[PDB]
């Protein structure tokens, strides 16, 4: 019975409850109904930019709690708290990076890093020797692979000149909203593959990156290691949210070993399940114009729902001050 965990404000956290379960399945029930209607949300009003930040933070919570040693973290970077150049302010309860290198207490991290108008993945070693970052960045469109240095670089001088940083630019996104949801599941994969990036992270401290990952390079300014190929440590579970079939056919193609292995219980390979979600649909054209035809796996609008579903799950059963720390954390959403 939780009458006894209620601390006598039974009315206060089941009605904050029902607030939070009626936001989180809501937003679920449009996403679910456009998802089996095989349409675009953005094209059909839906704001998911919106929603992904606003359940961003509730979702972090859920995934904490259904796996502890996770530790994930929101942060975001220094452009984010300038008003002018941002798309989006962070989302409720993020930390700058500053704060959180000079406060958090040492150990191991994952964090999802707003920038602004984009998010990254990230796993972070805090000691008393420093701290250490590798991030993998689920967008890869820059035409020439030079601003990749500099992103490198702007990592590591955002979590202090003496950080060890690592920035792995990775080919999975391709519409303009899904940066999020796919930068949660990078993080998810990280804790899965903890004790590879745990390897990464010692090698950065001291030798050849050849054990953990197929091309590196260190940039002129900082020495900070710039990963323009990524396996073995990006592996076929990495990829299997890869919007465009050329993407991993492209990577399968680079790495045939990837093409073999198991993505999930099912036993299918990246291949098998990325064909298992292409869909055939109109999306908005980023001439002429509006709207386009294309053919995409929809794993990432079909991640976020089963996401959703796992959280509001976990308020129907989770103690009164996790409630109230999800509704405030909704509440907060609303402030900037
Ligand atoms: C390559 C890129 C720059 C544009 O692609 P393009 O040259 O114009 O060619 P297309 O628009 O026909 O699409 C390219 C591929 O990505 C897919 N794609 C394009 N836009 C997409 C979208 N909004 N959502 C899901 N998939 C998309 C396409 O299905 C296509 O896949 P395919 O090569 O396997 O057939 C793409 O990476 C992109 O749109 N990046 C923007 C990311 C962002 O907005 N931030
Ligand atoms: O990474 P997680 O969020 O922790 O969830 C993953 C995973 O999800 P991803 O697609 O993002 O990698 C699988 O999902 P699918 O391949 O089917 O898409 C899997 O599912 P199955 O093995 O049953 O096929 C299962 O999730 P679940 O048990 O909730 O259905 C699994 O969980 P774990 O890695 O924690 O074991």
């Amino acid at each position: 019975a939780p009458a006894g965990r209620q601390a006598g404000q039974q009315a206060t956290v089941d009605r904050l409850r029902t607030q939070v379960t009626g936001f989180l399945s809501g937003a679920l029930g449009k996403l679910q109904a456009l998802s089996a209607q095989n349409m675009d949300p953005e094209l059909a009003q839906f704001r998911v930019l919106d929603v992904d930040r606003a359940i961003m933070p509730l979702l972090i919570v859920a995934e904490n709690a259904r796996n502890p040693g996770l530790n994930l973290v929101p942060l975001h970077m220094d452009m984010a708290e300038d008003e002018e150049v941002r798309t989006q302010p962070p989302m409720a309860g993020s930390r700058h990076i500053a704060e959180f290198v000079a406060s958090a207490r040492p150990g191991r991290y994952r964090a999802v890093i707003d920038d602004g108008s984009h998010t990254r993945a990230a796993d972070i070693r805090k000691d008393a020797s420093g701290t250490s970052v590798i991030v993998v960045d689920p967008l890869r469109k820059e035409k020439d692979e030079s601003a990749y240095v500099d992103y490198a670089d702007n990592v590591n001088m955002e979590f202090g000149e003496h950080a060890k940083c690592a920035f792995i630019p990775v080919d999975i996104q391709k519409s303009s909203f899904d940066c999020r949801i796919l930068s949660l599941s990078l993080a998810l994969k990280m804790h899965d593959k903890d004790d590879a990036f745990a390897a990464f992270h010692e090698t950065l401290r001291n030798g050849d990156p050849s054990h953990h990952v197929s091309r590196a390079q260190q940039t002129e300014e900082l020495g900070a290691t710039l990963v323009l190929d990524g396996a073995p440590l990006v592996d076929a579970r990495m990829m299997k949210h890869g919007q465009a079939a050329s993407s991993v056919s492209r990577y399968l193609g680079n790495h045939p070993e990837q093409s073999t292995v198991p993505v999930n219980k099912r036993n299918e390979t990246l291949g098998e399940r990325t064909t298992r979600h292409l869909v055939k649909r109109k999306v908005r054209n980023r001439t002429s114009g509006e709207t386009k035809e294309i053919t995409f796996s929809n794993s990432v609008e079909q991640k976020r729902i089963a996401l959703l579903n796992r959280a509001a799950s976990y308020v129907n059963s989770a103690p009164p001050p996790v409630v109230m720390r999800m509704a405030k954390l909704l509440q907060d959403s609303l402030l900037d």
